[PDB]
């Protein structure tokens, strides 16, 4: 002779349609576990192993869940998977003042104007460090 009440509320989360990492509309297949995650960073985040960003080439759409290969736009809904589409890194991110470095072969965040790439060092460096940073090592006395 007693009436109870139902409980156990729940919440929601955001994943696809562009994650905190990047803004894309297509999940990249995982040739490691045959799974699909917003971005490469997400995979590892929801997995014990790390996924590659170069190996995988195929991609799936989130607008019309249509299958397709590495591209910038869909072939069924023509939904921009990202203003910027890389072929080497196979990454798709919205216009976030980012540029792809050839010397490194990886995507980087600009604005390129306030940035540059050193040879001797073989890496990207911000203008703020134009000279201050060292490239070659030298000096007998240590400490
Ligand atoms: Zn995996
Ligand atoms: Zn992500
Ligand atoms: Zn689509
Ligand atoms: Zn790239
Ligand atoms: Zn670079
Ligand atoms: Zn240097």
């Amino acid at each position: 002779g007693s009436s109870g009440s139902s409980g156990g509320v729940r919440n929601l989360a955001q994943g696809p349609r562009g994650c905190e990492h990047y803004d894309r509309a297509c999940l990249l297949k995982a040739p490691c576990c045959d799974k699909l995650y917003t971005c490469r960073l997400c995979h590892d985040t929801n997995e014990d192993h790390q996924l590659d960003r170069f190996k995988v080439k195929e991609v799936q759409c989130i607008n019309c869940e249509k299958l397709q290969h590495a591209q910038q736009t869909c072939e069924d809904c023509s939904t921009l998977f990202g203003e910027y589409y890389c072929s080497i890194c196979h990454l798709f991110d919205k216009d976030k003042r980012q540029y792809h470095c050839e010397s490194c072969g990886i995507c980087r965040i600009g604005p390129k104007e306030d940035f540059f790439h050193c040879l001797k060092c073989n890496l990207c460096l911000t203008t703020n460090l134009r000279g201050k940073h060292k490239c070659i090592e030298s000096g007998p006395s240590s400490g």
